[PDB]
């Protein structure tokens, strides 16, 4: 049998999958808890195929443990910045991600985070609980909305368009998407104006980060960027914690460079419970649940399950990289 | 100088305007807390104009305390069920309110409330604070999305129309609505099917209750309503708490008849702490913040003022009831 290792308990749709792949030798870490690198290396042994998660770091440390056998690696993620694309492609090992299936759920959560943040829902929830609520109050819990607002999007990819699309009907008068390269064909639907970062941080009432993580994106959102933003603007990120400089972001929210932030990703993950960002009543922190819907998660897992079997068997993958 | 009583501290632009009306000797309740019934009846004495708010129950009582002079009652709100219209008409008292200027923001909050519930942000946020977050997880904190969903709205008014409008881009497969009368032209741009209450709860994956309370809907959404809803469905209410039976809905959430509920309105207000409804994670209660954005509330304030002056100056009113 062709040996395969799975990094954690994945959705049934896929577990039942590889299970039925008689031509395969599948070992599984039966936990929801991430596997310690030490146990990970002890697991990729003799494996011909690796089925990991965005949390799993597939670096030279793993390609080594794996060995010549390592021919395929399937991740239940769309991202790719957690993989050693060089060490990988070098050893001619095929890779695979889960694009498109999470594009509509992710953009959905991003808009949920944006609204939950600018409409101060969290604060509102705690006040009903702690007794601060006494009556309808006209100057109470007011936030900034999307009417005639200007939305700035960083890295307008699949989700990025899916975010702009769900926002356009909220009253947005103008969409601006910053990025390394223009996508005039992907901006037309929204009449979005491709812009540089300076004018973006300065022209947006809302800023949403939905870009891949490369050396050019790391620390891309810092003090200078935050200082240039409107102190009434809201900052949202659903990409990777490293595109943002958290220490600058925190000081910005404490002083008042911007009005609030909504983060679905941090550095590191899980953000420590005593971390400064969690002491601010104007910073929303989700535990990275961008693609968290049953249908999506199940599809993603099956895709990864099949990108694994298709891969291993040598044939083409349903979603190769 | 005619007397004018304002039952609460209101947004600046609105206060000055009244302070501008030379012909006015504006009297105001210095506080953000709701004014007891005593001081109110002890406050509207002689007044020719009354500027109220949702909390202020303007029934037959305040009318007798106010007396013959009372000619116009204006309220910073679109809803008017807090007024004793009949007694008001019989005396020939003019009404005031601010419909339409808060439509978008309210529809906006309704969508916000719907998303935090279905995508379970409240629970997630807490998992971050309490320490339950250990890594990215494929099976953890997953909910139900809007892709191919059927939305069943109760009350396709101007607000209901603005709710469906922001929901379409989320992938809603089909919109449905019910009411005391058809609205083909109103639901023309959305592609909705005028269904029935029973069929409503049967087809919808999301139940958004948007409308004004009627003398027959009080208690409507009860044990018979949730039973007709899909177990994976989601119930949202941003109108009045009367329609909701905080005990029937309780069952659906406590057992599983419905997946979750989000309310931005309750019966009564405020909702007590150790109360039942609030002892359920899958419950999402907001302190009635529908029109809670700076621009909206300020716009509501300026309009209530304007109606007030026009009410006491024998002229046409920008928004008289």
């Amino acid at each position: 049998l062709m040996k395969v290792f799975v990094t954690r308990r994945i959705p049934a749709e896929g577990r039942v999958a590889l299970a039925r792949a008689a031509d395969c030798e599948v070992e599984q870490w039966d936990s929801d808890e991430p596997i310690p690198a030490k146990e990970l290396e002890r697991g990729v042994a003799g494996a011909h195929g690796l089925l990991c998660l965005l949390s799993d770091h597939v670096d030279k440390r793993i390609l080594d443990a794996a060995g010549a056998n390592l021919k395929v690696i399937s991740t239940m993620s769309v991202g790719i910045d957690h993989l050693a694309l060089d060490e990988i492609k070098k050893r001619g090992i095929r890779v695979g991600y889960t694009p498109d299936v999470l594009t509509d759920t992710t953009a959905e959560l991003a808009v949920s985070l944006l609204l939950t943040t600018c409409r101060r829902l969290p604060e509102a929830i705690e006040e009903v609980k702690n007794g601060g609520w006494t009556s309808w109050k006209p100057l109470w819990l007011c936030g900034y909305g999307l009417t005639q607002s200007t939305v700035g999007i960083i890295g307008l990819g699949r989700i990025g368009q899916a975010i702009a699309r769900r926002l356009k009907p909220f009253g947005v008068q103008r969409f601006l998407y910053t990025g390394r390269q223009p996508r005039p064909e992907e901006a037309a639907e929204f009449q979005a104006e491709f812009v540089s970062t300076p004018e973006l941080a300065a022209q947006s009432d809302f800023i949403v980060v939905a870009c891949s993580l490369t050396p050019a994106t790391e620390g891309l959102c810092n003090k200078d960027f935050f200082q240039k933003m409107k102190e009434t603007a809201v900052f949202i990120n659903i990409s990777r914690g490293d595109v943002v400089n958290q220490d600058d972001l925190y000081q910005a929210l404490a002083s008042g460079k911007i009005a609030a932030a909504g983060l679905d990703v941090t550095s590191p993950e899980p953000l420590p419970t005593n971390h400064p960002l969690l002491t601010l009543k104007n910073c929303v922190i989700l535990p990275h649940i961008g693609s968290a819907t049953h249908r999506t998660r199940n599809t993603m897992s099956l895709l990864a399950a099949n990108n694994l079997l298709a891969g291993l068997r040598g044939e083409p993958m349903p979603s190769e990289l």
